[PDB]
């Protein structure tokens, strides 16, 4: 007996092209936790039906680095793991504390569909989150 509906949430994401020279869309999320890709697949997405939480950009973006970019530390990390390492950039979509709502719905656009896109973008993808709102109980 209330006058009020549910929201819906809309996030944007598209892999930029870089000043390096992109060739691909990849995933890269160092220092990551281990839940926020608990439902993340093969191809570097959340599936749907999953919740959100802080930290978790339910997106994977990030276009190649530079050389000169790099920094000292990588230098001498060389020694540290044996092996250089490829660095990118985290250019992936930032999710709030708690999201408000749960991923109900996801709209993917691909090149190779036949869908055409901006100059600049390589992909295009956004999120949907419904706000979830409930009576107080216990007062």
């Amino acid at each position: 007996d209330v006058y009020t509906s549910i929201h819906i949430e809309e996030y944007e994401s598209e892999a930029r092209d870089t000043k390096l020279g992109p060739e691909e869309i990849t995933r890269d999320i160092p220092n990551v936790g281990e839940d926020a890709l608990r439902n993340l697949d093969d191809r570097g997405v959340i599936r749907i039906g999953a919740e959100v939480k802080d930290g978790d950009l339910l997106v994977g973006k990030v276009t190649p680095k530079g050389v000169t970019e790099l920094t000292a530390e990588e230098r001498l990390l060389h020694a540290i793991f044996g092996e250089k390492a490829r660095e990118v950039r985290d250019t992936s979509l930032r999710v709030p504390h708690g999201g408000g709502g749960i991923i109900h719905d996801v709209k993917v656009f691909n090149r190779e569909d036949g869908d055409e896109l901006p100059p600049g973008v390589n992909q295009l993808v956004r999120v949907y989150i419904v706000q979830k709102r409930k009576i107080s109980e216990g007062d």
